């Protein structure tokens, strides 16, 4: 291994400069499966890496796990190995009433409710996605059919209190986040997830290209916790779109 | 008049929903003169407004003056009048050595070195431009063949200390902004200007579309204080972008 | 031209060291007319500069525009040309029920709800007026018999949300400023305006003298948008005070 | 499944109230095997959970993953299922010259260089460990004869910039963290790791007991470098401490 | 005299490395008298210093006054004189319904609602007690059979608004501290006092050992102001404990 | 006693609405003795209270102790008892080269390097002195011939790291305050002391009048620790001025 965590050498990448980066290690194989010559490279902790081939060019799929910290490790080490473009494919909860479960969201920029982004740039720096990556995701979504929404996303270091969930061990939310969901809602924010603030800030401040798309598995104006019955369908929908977007970015 | 500062009514807009917003009130006539049936509506303080027509649809050009505060007045009061799309056209000084005088900068999002943005959303909220607006500015720049950089802009409430200029009365820069140009340079920030953090934040947080394009008049890796076929180029672009957004 | 925005030279000033700084460019001519030999020097963007004479000594009257940012440009560039004393004359919205339209308010120090002041001193530094300038403004007011209040002012980068106005496009106010008017009120803050925190802070932190006076055109305990027909007898009452204070400061 | 991420029922736990929480899911089975009747319960993402038995009583072993975010999910969902004591076990790298490889660090409290802790309490709230848990860990380490340090740990949301590592892609560290390691060293901070600020804050602010213990495998200040013995040393200590807290 | 505020020389200490540091200067003689060979060393301002002997070893008792600022002076200057272990014994207000007046509260760490702690470490640093000092306090309390609680303490730069007292001249609390007692209560915070955040932060940030014990004189779940007649005996309970803990740390 | 800490009743004050508030309890008798009919009222902790008479009116002299916290207690409890005007008299280290030992400094406003002021108003609020108290202190200084400076004061919760002293047990200053003295000095700040940020902030946000004056006992461009062999010459100069200012404010 050339890096401390991922268990990868520059040779393993075979000249790849683009990585699809899902949160879930089990999703890595599914994403590689839509491409050619899918091959497992390594798996340590929450970091599972495959390589595949897209229009004859080598591409990396590598899981981040949940959160900015492990995301920050995966992105840094991939970048040491030569990755310059990063596409997160995730799952998300919508907070707007018109955004349905199954919809696909493309994040232009993120509300930074994380700590890791601050380790790369002060809060005033925008967690903004790369224009070409964002353009690639929107055009990709259009071409495969999805009902898509394009906008700002709130990116939180927690699943529970930072996304104002109250059905929890304690039933309470710290003052800073009490009433917060309603305010992001009034501000047109589309959804919550957990990694994009870190990804987007660390790439935009180090000359790396990054994009972000997620599939809606729950609407927070209905429920706190996602239903299981439609999660899998939504996941494959977003995965199809990220793979197609990668294709226009080679 | 239906608004406190601009001196305009809903009627005066004639159904306009898009406004091009330069900083200099003296630039407003020049921009409107590129469009059809240009007409001065009003000027009070730093806010000079003209109406024109672009492809037979009414369009507003209205100056913001320098800074987030006057900008925030103009955007709010235009929004009360029916404006939903704001395209800023500016001048700017680049901080990256590969960016030449002449060049055009389309801003995707801004470093919020301002105060007014915080009156709409806390610092964590991104001062991000609307995607259709940015797309339309990039495509308009490609249409007239300007060399274009797309990225992040540092938006400062001062011309001097916030942009780390030392050639001043006091000659010093407060600790917070000491070494700051260097940091933004290494983070790939393209340029300094003074209104986009306010504009983009207030619009992104209230359902209004905004975009920013500027022409480069100086590179800070040479000089501190600022071939004018370039302000011309940027005005041509913002107009062409407005056409695609109507 | 010796400076980048104002369009002025050191010679234009004729050795002036005091400038009266209104916000509105269309007020500059009016203030210069209470003085001797008023002449227009320059007019660029929102910066109209005239020069007049007071007890035989040259004096600048120069508009700042709305906001700390354009105010910071005017004060700095005037300071490069030799101005050491700055007297702001403004209009303002009072937030105390005992302060009436027509009253004159002299500002001892300002609540820093602006961005530009931070570019000169950290938040903890007091946006405090120079003691001599305040003295001269208070004594000028007393000498023309104006009903005067002396205290703290809240200085906001916005006209609308930062002064907790709700009669707006969005109808709402960000968490940080919700309930804020009532807090400032209970703390004895006299009024809202938009430039004093920047002026006073940048002056007090750089060896320059500054003072602030303003006429009350509305009272926010009954109205948001000022009445149209009390912005004439008030504007001129406050202008006379700042011209008379200028005399006592030369 | 009673909880969304971990894939566990209350019944899976069999009345367990104590969880040993390593970071690496691949270490869960090993720590479980050191006790009686080890049984796998689930595995999803980075959360691998085994149940085991310690002096006749049911005990949980569950990985958090790297970082406060995933840690906060594991802890919350385990708490819903009835866990009231969490003992963090890991390996780490010291930043003091007097701390040697093979030594054990018990953490009284952490410097909060993370984001998740703030979601449970404002920054002024101390990321302190529970006194009973900390005592059990110290007594456990003494009883097997480890060379031990008891003190403050800095808990970072990054492995790289937050621990002032410069051997990176960019090779630079953001202003805020520049000079930070030297400050923490002068302040007596023993080490860096990435989960304890979130674990200790969220537990101490919700009436749950938490402690942490770690083996030192590496030292930043030291040269030359060594090198499994230290991993199994700290694990024996956490297991013996769990024993005292049942 | 070797230090500017306390009026002491190293020689006055006679090799002492441990000080008991109460808040009130009138309490110092009381604490010294429980030990052997009690001798007054000095008294300037709020700093009264006595020396005594404990199991044959010299020991300092020195008052801090109220507040982190003067606490930081006494601790810094006693440290220059060779003190390495500080044990604060104080009075305190419980905010939990199970805690009684007369009870002994041992602080593991404090919520830093103070200013002086920041002058030694940024806010993210834990105001945590030394493990040996805390251990000695707990065991000392157990040995005399005092009813004791161990946990987190809120340490406020004020007695009134920072501890959310409304029975005051103004009768109001700044928004930052409105509803704050309730949040600390829900977070399991035992109590309020005024010096521990400063003491514990400066000591832990400089390699000095510190411990914090205090007697409860009021419960804030029922009333703001402590009663008169029962304060004298609560004092005697935590004073026995802080002296006994001192014995275990020599 | 009507108040918890100070040990005073309303009747002890005899209608007094003005208090002079030194930091040092031992200085209270000194100050009262310049006036008529001085009598000790009470002494508890660092709060020593005397009452005297100035041109026929009763006046209070009451020590604050060192620091914002105890200062906040004395001002609150005196305000409950009817005090509306507070004049602090203190000692101070000058940080400008032209300001000498023996000089008198009148503070117009303070840099808030304290914690207690935040418990009354957020940081943006200016710790500004009252205009009448300041005017009276400056004119009082003029009438007795003292060499006087009027300006901003840095008000710190510590004597040592917060005023950037390095001659200490640890020998380091925390990142936040490293180089800070040179920056306050460049910003025109005259001096360091420890109570005025709290006093002035808490009074200006509650409708109480406060003034601040101090004698310079050390110059920091030369020396960290004040030299005792020039301190009692300078203390009695400033005491004279505050008593004369109080006369003008009755
Ligand atoms: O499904 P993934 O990609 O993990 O995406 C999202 O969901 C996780 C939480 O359930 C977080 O990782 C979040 O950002
Ligand atoms: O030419 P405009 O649009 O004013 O743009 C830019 O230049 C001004 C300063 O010279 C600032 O207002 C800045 O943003
Ligand atoms: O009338 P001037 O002096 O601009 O003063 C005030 O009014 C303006 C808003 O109408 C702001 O500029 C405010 O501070
Ligand atoms: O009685 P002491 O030891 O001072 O302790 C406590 O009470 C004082 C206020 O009543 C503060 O000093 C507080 O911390
Ligand atoms: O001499 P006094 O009034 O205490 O004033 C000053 O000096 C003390 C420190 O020596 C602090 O109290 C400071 O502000
Ligand atoms: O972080 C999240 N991931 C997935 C979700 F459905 C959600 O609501 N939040
Ligand atoms: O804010 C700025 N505007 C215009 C410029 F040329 C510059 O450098 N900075
Ligand atoms: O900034 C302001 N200027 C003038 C006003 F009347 C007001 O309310 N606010
Ligand atoms: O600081 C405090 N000391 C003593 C008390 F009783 C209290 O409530 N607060
Ligand atoms: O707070 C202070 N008091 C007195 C001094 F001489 C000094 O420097 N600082
Ligand atoms: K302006
Ligand atoms: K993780
Ligand atoms: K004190």
């Amino acid at each position: 291994s050339d890096v401390f965590h991922l268990g990868l050498t520059k040779n393993d990448l075979q000249g790849a400069t683009l990585a699809i980066v899902p949160g879930d290690p089990d999703r890595v194989e599914k994403i590689a499966a839509l491409m050619d010559k899918p091959v497992k490279l390594a798996s340590h902790r929450e970091f599972t890496t495959w390589r595949a081939e897209l229009d004859g060019k080598p591409v990396i799929v590598c899981s981040t796990g949940i959160g900015g910290p492990s995301t920050s490790i995966a992105v840094e080490e991939l970048a040491q190995l030569g990755i310059r473009t990063f596409l997160r494919i995730g799952t998300t909860g919508a907070i707007q009433p018109h955004i349905n479960v199954g919809d696909v969201l493309v994040t232009t920029a993120s509300v930074r409710l994380d700590g890791a982004s601050l380790h790369f740039a002060p809060l005033e720096f925008p967690a903004v996605a790369d224009f070409e990556c964002t353009t690639a995701l929107v055009e990709a979504a259009k071409s495969i059919g999805a009902t898509t929404h394009v906008g700002v996303t709130a990116s939180s270091d927690t699943f529970y209190p930072g996304q104002e969930r109250y059905d929890t061990y304690s039933g309470r939310v710290v003052r800073h986040f009490k009433g917060s969901m309603e305010e992001w809602q009034a501000m047109g924010v589309m959804n919550y997830e957990m990694e994009s603030a870190t990804l987007l800030t660390m790439c935009a401040s180090q000359g790396l290209r990054a994009g972000m798309v997620a599939g809606v598995i729950v609407n927070r104006t209905q429920q706190e916790i996602p239903n299981a019955e439609t999660m899998k369908q939504t996941e494959s929908h977003a995965v199809k779109i990220v793979v197609e977007a990668a294709r226009r970015l080679l």
